[PDB]
């Protein structure tokens, strides 16, 4: 009828907006970035990997029901494995002191699993977390993955699960063998 559902991903999760096929596609990339706490210019909306206009609107874009369109917040981007499988993406290279192993960096960060269900964020305790940065009180996924990031730096880490909780998982929420996403932004080293 008059209006479309339309998955809108990040990398890291997923959610679904339904408006008018007429409705410029505006509010939508609004809805989005106040969402995320974001500025709309800082974010760059793409669909058939070509980028959105505001003014567009679906039936302009040929949009189906239950399209996708990618939200991304990065200048190229490059996702780094390392040789321990560990991936990793700099979403935001920060520019003050850069962590390495022995400091203790204090961060902000978000922890979903691959099928987008988060399952902890600093951010809602309102509280940063620290820790000594090779010091073997994190997962080893977070012990490499932080290592060589500058303050104001957000860095989004792909962890497989010999560098996460393993094939047993943790508690009640991370399952077995779980691959996990973080975003971690650098506070202070
Ligand atoms: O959890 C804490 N310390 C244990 C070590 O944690 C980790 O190595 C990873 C990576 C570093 C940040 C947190 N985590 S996590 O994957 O988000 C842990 C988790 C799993 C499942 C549900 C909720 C939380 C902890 C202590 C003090 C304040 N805040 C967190
Ligand atoms: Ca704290």
């Amino acid at each position: 009828e008059t209006h479309i559902n339309l998955k809108v991903s990040d990398g890291s999760s997923e959610i679904f907006f339904k408006i008018k096929k007429t409705t410029p596609l505006r509010r939508l990339m609004e809805a989005f970035a106040k969402r995320q706490g974001k500025e709309m210019d800082s974010l760059r909306f793409l669909y058939d990997g070509i980028r959105i206009q505001a003014d567009q609107t679906p039936e302009d874009l040929d949009m189906e029901d239950n399209d996708i369109i990618e939200a991304h917040r990065e200048q190229g981007s490059t996702v780094v494995t390392t040789e321990s499988g560990l991936k990793y993406e700099d979403l935001t290279e920060g520019s003050g002191a850069e962590a390495r192993a022995g400091q203790t960096v204090s961060v902000h960060y978000t922890g979903w699993l691959t099928d987008g269900q988060k399952f902890d964020s600093s951010k809602d305790r309102n509280d940063p977390f620290a820790f000594v940065l090779g010091g073997g009180m994190v997962i080893k996924g977070w012990d490499e993955g932080v290592q060589g990031m500058k303050v104001g730096g957000v860095r989004r880490l792909t962890i497989p699960p010999q560098l996460g909780y393993g094939a047993r998982g943790a508690g009640g929420v991370i399952p077995p063998n779980a691959t996990l996403v973080f975003e971690v932004e650098l506070l202070d080293v």
